[PDB]
């Protein structure tokens, strides 16, 4: 009963990119496959004078071979029909970091505590997603309140990605 149809997933309302702005640091995510980031995970949104969203991004990942870096990521948006669905074509400072075209939806957001993201790289034939990625971001990075994340957990239960989150740490590795 549970509808997982990507199609289906309820965004932000009145998204507003202005007030998203500024400092997001990733509390916990969901990995999809293939080299992702690892930790150390902290976003910095701007927005230009026309409207133009953009973001750079720290963080660990260890290379196919045990190679820690930490990746400097840049990457820009394209709105849509939906205010809160973006496109977010990226790609690192160094050259061999990943570079691609993935959708980046704002789930849920209240600008001042917490955010939800979501993007599905790949739908199954039956409309899920087959390969999906998911970061929880926060202003702070002590943590959230209960209240808060009794929200968050629903959130992720609409994506149906309950209980596929892990915890990610902040340590210093990337500075
Ligand atoms: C750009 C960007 C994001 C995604 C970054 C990705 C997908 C990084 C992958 C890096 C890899 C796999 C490095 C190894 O080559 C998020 C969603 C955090 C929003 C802020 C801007």
């Amino acid at each position: 009963e549970r509808d997982c149809r990507v199609s289906s997933f309820r965004v932000k309302e009145n998204f507003d990119k202005a007030r998203f702005a500024g400092t997001w640091y990733a509390m916990a995510k969901k990995d999809p496959e293939g080299l992702f980031l690892q930790d150390n995970i902290v976003a910095e949104f701007s927005v230009d004078e026309n409207g133009h969203m953009s973001a750079t991004a720290k963080g660990r990942v260890r290379l196919l071979n045990n190679w820690d870096v930490c990746a400097d990521m840049v990457g820009t948006f394209t709105d849509t029909e939906d205010p809160a669905k973006f496109k977010m074509k990226y790609w690192g400072v160094a050259s061999f970091l990943q570079k691609g075209n993935d959708d980046h939806w704002i789930i849920d957001t209240d600008y001042e505590t917490f955010a939800v993201q979501y993007s599905c790289r790949l739908l199954n034939l039956d409309g899920t997603c087959a390969d999906s990625y998911s970061f929880v971001f926060a202003r702070d990075p002590s943590g959230f309140s209960p209240e808060v994340q009794k929200i968050v957990r629903q959130r992720q239960e609409e994506l149906c990605l309950a209980r596929q989150y892990r915890l990610i740490p902040h340590n210093g590795y990337c500075d």
